[PDB]
């Protein structure tokens, strides 16, 4: 499918160079950086959606995701559907584990203080995760069944907002540097 939406976030450290490249592709080189998240995507996220992309390129010198993400408001939820990262594998208040694509993932909830929100300024909120067991090798055509994932979320009590904001497949970074190639689809 073709994708609407751009998502070029940060919080102004460093040096993020995001390219909005043709159709679904995407690249970012980025050094030093504080917080930030590039993706491409739809303006507005679905819980059938199935999502497919190519990373041809996937090298995190330190803290970086390769992730699905996505927010709901009402409540305000950010959430993310994790292939691959760098040196720091993400984790929280674990939940239990789903099999979705091929892969086993485990389920955790953790929440944000007085954090940058999608509406701007700060506030607190809650983010549902699903993280690989282990990282999923790039480079290939990859499918993300959201809604295996949101089944697997609903069962453990993780509900998801009512109104539906962006959904995208990107490359979050914090304080690190690195390059990565996706294609979404």
């Amino acid at each position: 499918a073709s994708t609407d939406y751009w998502q070029n976030w940060t919080d102004g450290g460093g040096i993020v160079n995001a390219v909005n490249g043709s159709g679904g592709n995407y690249s970012v080189n980025w050094s030093n950086t504080g917080n930030f998240v590039v993706g491409k995507g739809w303006t507005t996220g679905s819980p059938f959606r199935t999502i497919n992309y190519n990373a041809g390129v996937w090298a995190p010198n330190g803290n970086g995701y390769l992730t699905l993400y996505g927010w709901t408001r009402s409540p305000l939820i950010e959430y993310y559907v994790v292939d691959s990262w760098g040196t720091y594998r993400p984790t929280g208040t674990y939940k239990g584990t789903v099999k979705c694509d091929g892969g086993t993932y485990d389920i955790y909830t953790t929440t944000r203080y007085n954090a940058p929100s999608i509406d701007g300024d700060r506030t607190t909120f809650t983010q549902y995760w699903s993280v690989r067991q282990s990282k999923r090798p790039t480079g290939s055509n990859a499918t993300i069944t959201f809604t295996c994932h949101v089944n697997a979320w609903k069962s453990h009590g993780m509900n998801l907002g009512s109104n539906w904001a962006y959904q995208v497949m990107a490359t979050e970074g914090y304080q690190s540097s690195g390059s990565s190639n996706v294609t979404v689809w």
